């Protein structure tokens, strides 16, 4: 079994000639020649088999983007593991290859409004098909945006994805939250367990700023400092914005800091069209009762040329956590099993 940069890379006879590509947490990517299909694959390796957080977020990958099939979301096309659970040590998930994400992007490619109005229309896209599985990604940010040579961009990553459950989105203040910091949404911070929709809307505004900027636009240094990188550009809420949070102790931590003006977004981003600053401002909304959901955001002026909702296609049926990983290797095993 052949090797790379360190360890075992056990993916034959099928896939050859592997190349480094980077890392994670537990688990390296590399590409690799696909001989059945003649082309090159990304193949990413996975071992979480001694941790329930690691078989947690697995699983959900798995199950997730197995039942998913939309050109804005990258697709496993194979999954590569030992034929029993006993000799099952680590599972590799084949992808397609794209050649950046939009991290990567970002750090070094200024990008035209015709590629920020392409790339935000692909993340849209996709995101309606997930939100009308009932699901919310909960972790969008440019390293979970693929991007293939031609600019086909593919949301990845469902490790932190839930299926949305407005009824039970109330929490107290300073509740801990694990999605990437920069991303979240004000009230994760205030009363929000991040488990509906507008999260989800609250991230793509963030990523909107960032193609405008090439920067973060809120790049909290810790938890409640990303609070005030927002409250530092939205301005103070409104009395109806605090009058929506119950929370005691939530509404008077905000009553209790100086007024702030809002930071106009053309001051921000003298150069961006006025219609992505409409619809960032939309995005990038205190409330988030108030925030566009994801088909408004379609239909918006600034998405005009590629609007169409026959061409933006939902799925066809909607979509627990506290199982020992010892059911869950049985579960990843169960879940693999289509590709043997
Ligand atoms: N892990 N790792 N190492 C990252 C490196 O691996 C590349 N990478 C991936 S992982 C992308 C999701 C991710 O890790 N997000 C970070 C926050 N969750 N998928 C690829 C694919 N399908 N084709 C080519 N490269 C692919 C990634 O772009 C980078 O180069």
């Amino acid at each position: 079994p052949e090797m790379v940069r360190g360890q075992v890379f056990d993916v034959g006879p099928r896939y050859t000639n592997l190349s480094y590509i980077g890392e994670g947490a537990y688990g390296m990517v590399c590409s690799a020649y696909d001989n059945l299909n003649k082309v090159r694959v990304a193949i990413k390796k996975i071992s979480p088999f001694e941790h329930q957080t690691y078989c947690q977020r697995t699983l959900r990958e798995i199950k997730i983007l197995l039942r998913f099939r939309h050109e804005n979301i990258i697709g496993i096309n194979d999954i590569i593991r030992a034929p029993t659970i006993e000799q099952m040590k680590d599972v590799y998930i084949v992808q397609d290859l794209m050649e950046t994400d939009l991290y990567k992007l970002l750090k070094t490619q200024h990008l035209s409004n015709d590629h920020i109005c392409y790339f935000l229309y692909q993340i849209l896209r996709g995101l309606k098909y997930i939100h009308s599985a009932n699901v919310l990604h909960r972790d969008l940010k440019p390293s979970n945006l693929l991007l293939n040579t031609t600019c086909d961009l593919k949301i990845c990553d469902f490790g932190l994805a839930r299926v949305a459950d407005p009824d039970h989105d109330h929490t107290g203040f300073l509740t801990e939250y694990v999605a990437t910091r920069w991303y979240r949404a004000p009230e994760i911070m205030l009363n929000s367990k991040g488990y509906t929709k507008s999260i989800d809307i609250w991230s793509v505004g963030c990523i909107l700023a960032e193609m405008l900027s090439n920067r973060p636009i809120f790049p909290g240094k810790h938890y409640l400092d990303q609070l005030n990188h927002i409250l530092g550009i939205l301005g103070s809420p409104s009395q109806e914005d605090l009058n929506c949070i119950i929370n005691l102790k939530a509404r008077n931590y905000l009553l209790s800091l100086p007024h702030k003006n809002k930071v106009p977004w053309n001051r921000l981003f003298p150069n961006a069209d006025s219609k992505a600053l409409d619809l960032l401002d939309k995005m990038l909304t205190f409330n988030p009762h108030k925030r566009i959901e994801v088909e408004q955001a379609l239909a918006h002026p600034y998405l005009e040329q590629y609007y169409d909702p026959s061409d933006e296609p939902i799925a066809e049926a909607p979509f627990l956590d506290d199982l020992p990983k010892e059911k869950l290797k049985e579960l990843i095993f169960e879940e693999t099993a289509r590709f043997q």
